[PDB]
């Protein structure tokens, strides 16, 4: 019974293959068929390419050797190489043209998710070309999805030498009959077959996947659309900044490029951005996903005023200063969405662009207290419940698993009513003791939140609702301003607290506002519709945030 | 007696001033003298500029108001504004031209170092122009050197209103007679004078500094060249990556731009890069200063093999992968210099550029064991002392303060002999028990190292010398390679272990090698000659690392 799947890079996980471009170059230059491919393989195990694949020489040291082989080959064929024939040029664009074979990676990912140990086995070189980064970026994206990456230039062995196959079985901790091996080269497939491995000769991906699905018994073809890549907490880089004595801010960091600060809502974690962090980093951004003040590994002082918008904003400015960042794109959801609008209002020079998910920007009414206007809308009764220090903490901290299982639900899964929470005497009053596990979350994801909330509980998180009057007074000072920096508002159709209609007057204050909208999406936008969230944010970042 | 110094931004800390460009624009366009300045101040406390300075409106909302004031002014003067008169354009280049007044910041820094509480008090706006980053970068660089930054648009008060002066005294916790106030505008100086503050009317910086030096009694003019900005450990962002189970890597991070990985030597810390971290970040790089394996807050497994070059290099590759970094510039010193050459030799696709301080690149002799070649040079006897597990740890860990005080010394300060350490039976045998404090380090800097080394001691650090044979065998596989990626070698004249002559044959293997050289510099390059190290690295990074 198969338990490991081994994939080649060139012609299997990466398309098009180099020897396919070697053939396309022969045709384009009207050279004899196989001339360039014969030059490439010249001297077999004793030649220039074998030395390169074993790591004896780098790619640059190899170029003039491939040049001489092409001259010597063209001399025997009694042909002429063109005026400006260049191996450096041919190989540069061949490497550059090569992209990930998306259906093949998806099947590799399906196999791994279903218990298989996966590996990439490749005949590759030490790339020291000035353009090496393109390949380095390609390898980084592929390697993260596999248990092993075996490169010929790193092990000093090559395919089809039987030693690399014996090396592969040892790293896999599997006997041959337990391994599926996918290769585009028949000669490199033969030693795996000889040992007793299941082998697939890759030509077109569809035929190879049909063969792979039949042999594994796992459906790889015609599968439902997969969720975006998520985060494993212990595989992330964890950052920590002291913004003031006894107040420390925790963040997860991934990627290079413009700084993208992600600000979660109530009662969440940096982990709420799990499906955005890899996608946004892959899109060419340096993601800094916050544990907001009061949450996770960040400091949770007990005083209410410590959570007023003026203090939180000033602290995010200090966070930027301490990391040596003149600007960041601020993307917020829920309470994070609110903070993000205030960062744009009060510190526009530190805000590259601003994006909110569900949270609209509504100017303060100077002729009315916010505490008396909360009462005007029946949906916001839970806000009044959240007011008295102690009450909601006791209910929310009682059974942590029940809290997140009850809250983290889709549009068609509600167990709790948003209205008359005060009259009922709680948020979980006519709610089950053991709520069913929502479709959006696994048991593992709920437990990550459970463990996070054991450190400081709900006092710090609840204090964000406890600065209404203080927040109002500060917001009133911004009444003559306009948001003129690039801004995005993302509405969610089925969010019944942060309703899309609440965002309708936004253009009066943000005239150049760009919009996004998600249908059949509840309040927990990021985990409800991660593929949609990623498309909207990436499209907006590349057009408006550089 | 003065204890606080308050500085204005425009015309004091930042040159040239805006109203100087307003006058230069009048001349260039042949407009009546003061026309643009009269337009700017139109309506005094009830006008457009006062609203902008108080933060009622943003800069962009202000542009069309300044436009109307210019039209109305030009109408009364009975003149015509040019065909393509634009306030946006005038202000854009005025803000852009404005740089830090370096002698003024240096004096502000001298004052702070000598006990003064320093502050910037400025009449400024909320900048929401598409070009706002230039100013945001200017403010970031200045603000870090002061105890306070008071901005009119943030406090809702302006100079010359006496409330801002009363606000300044409160934040300073000082009475007027304790404060020096430097301003280029006489009108904004008058309320500080009225309260009883020492005031300096800034015109030319030299005259103002002569006045400031006379009144404080502190020498600010004709001072010796200051050391570059250093790091306060608790003001840094601290990053943490798990590279494998039970092996975690700690780093300090500052700045945005290309990733610059700094690799310290034996027996050091990320803190050895203290004078490079701010300079390199200011130069437009994202600095990642490592605590190498075995050191500080990074993991120190006890096994020798865990510190072999193959393992350390593989772990730095994992460090890059986990942070989502396809490449980094690798800058190493001492043992870090060695690692850095091996990263370029084994993973050139992950190495943007490579730089070594003191450590040359010498290829492995395949016809000789390194353990028998260490004996060929008398300087490397301490290496033989470092071999037996336990011996050197006991001596180095005995008195931590004595260890760093004895080791961290300049060329003209040696207390320990590099030769016959085995015969003497130790590194500190004929060395003082209470060594004098070297010129390169303060008591505080030595104690940071003392506290760092209390966690794991010297086992992990010493194990880097305990993989000679293992390292040799791995290095032998690279014997046919060449370093063809951008590379820098920095030699130090008075380093008597890593002598500049040891680097002479390097071009045979690194043909495009760029060089650096530091005269009257010992082994501890970074702290011995920080200004020189910074100049060499920044010049090389901007030409070769982008
Ligand atoms: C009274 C107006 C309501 N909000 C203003 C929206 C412009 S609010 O600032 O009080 C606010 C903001 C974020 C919120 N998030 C939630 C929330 C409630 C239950 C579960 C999760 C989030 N309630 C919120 C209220
Ligand atoms: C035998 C050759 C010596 N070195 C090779 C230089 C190409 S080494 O790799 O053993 C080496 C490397 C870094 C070192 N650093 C020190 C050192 C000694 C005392 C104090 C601080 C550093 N000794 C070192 C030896």
């Amino acid at each position: 019974t198969l338990r490991a799947a081994v994939f080649d890079l060139d012609g299997v996980l990466a398309l098009p293959a180099v020897f396919g471009v070697l053939g396309r170059t022969e045709e384009a230059l009207a050279l004899p068929r196989g001339l360039l491919n014969d030059a490439f393989q010249k001297g077999g195990p004793e030649g220039a390419t074998t030395r390169l694949m074993k790591g004896e020489i780098t790619l640059s040291q190899w170029i003039p050797l491939m040049e001489e082989n092409c001259r010597k080959c063209s001399e025997t064929a009694k042909v002429c190489l063109p005026k400006n024939f260049s191996i450096k040029e041919i190989f540069d664009k061949a490497i550059s043209a090569r992209k990930i074979n998306r259906p093949m990676l998806q099947a590799a990912l399906m196999l791994r998710k279903k218990g298989f140990t996966t590996a990439i086995l490749t005949n590759t070189w030490l790339d020291d070309r000035a353009e090496r980064d393109g390949l380095a970026q390609l390898m980084c994206e592929l390697k993260m999805h596999f248990d092993f990456l075996i490169e010929s230039c790193q092990v000093g062995m090559v395919k089809p030498e039987p030693q690399i196959y014996k090396f592969l079985l040892d790293t896999l901790k599997a006997s041959p009959s337990e391994v599926v091996f996918l290769d585009d080269i028949g000669a490199n497939l033969k030693p795996a077959r000889d040992l007793g491995m299941v082998t697939i000769l890759v030509q077109d991906t569809d035929t190879a996947l049909k063969e792979l699905e039949k042999v594994t018994g796992i459906q790889l073809l015609n599968t439902p659309a997969p969720l975006p890549t998520s985060c494993n907490p212990s595989d992330m880089s964890h950052g920590y900044v002291t913004v003031k004595p006894r107040v420390r801010l925790h963040f997860v960091e991934l990627g290079s490029g413009p700084a993208v600060c992600l600000c979660h809502g109530f009662p969440e974690s940096w982990y709420s951005w799990r499906y955005q962090i890899p996608a946004l980093a892959q899109a060419g951004y340096r993601v800094l996903a916050m544990d907001m003040k009061g949450y996770g590994e960040s400091s949770a002082p007990p005083e209410i005023e410590e959570y007023c918008m003026e203090v939180l904003c000033k602290e995010m400015v200090t966070f930027l200063d301490k990391l040596g960042l003149s600007q960041a794109v601020f993307i917020g959801h829920d309470w994070g969405g609110m903070l993000v609008w205030y960062m744009a209002l009060f510190y526009p020079e530190r805000v590259r662009a601003v994006a909110s998910l569900n949270t609209p920007f509504i100017p303060a009414n100077p002729n009315m207290s916010p505490l008396e206007s909360i009462k005007a809308n029946p949906v916001f009764d839970y806000q009044l419940y959240f007011q008295e220090p102690g009450v909601a903490e006791a209910e929310l901290e009682q059974n942590l698993s029940r809290t997140f299982k009850s809250l983290f639900r889709a549009s068609d899964e509600s167990v709790l009513s948003m209205h008359k929470v005060c009259e009922a005497g709680g948020l979980f009053v006519n709610s089950p003791e053991e709520p069913s596990l929502s479709r959006m979350v696994t048991e593992e994801e709920i437990q990550f939140y459970v463990q996070q909330f054991k450190k400081s509980g709900f006092r710090g998180p609840l204090n964000w609702y406890r600065n209404m009057e203080r927040n109002w007074k500060w917001a009133c000072k911004s009444l003559g301003r306009k948001i003129l920096i690039p801004a995005l508002m993302v509405t969610a159709e089925k969010d019944f607290v942060l309703v899309p209609q609440m965002s309708q007057h936004m253009e009066d204050w943000i005239p150049h506002l760009k919009r996004g909208h998600i249908e059949d999406c509840g309040h927990w936008t990021q985990m409800d519709k991660p593929t949609e969230v990623n498309q909207i944010l990436i499209k907006w970042l590349d057009s408006d945030a550089r």
